[PDB]
């Protein structure tokens, strides 16, 4: 999944 988050990681 991409993640647009780097401290957590969700999908986009």
């Amino acid at each position: 999944s991409t993640c647009c988050g780097y401290r957590m990681c969700v999908p986009c």
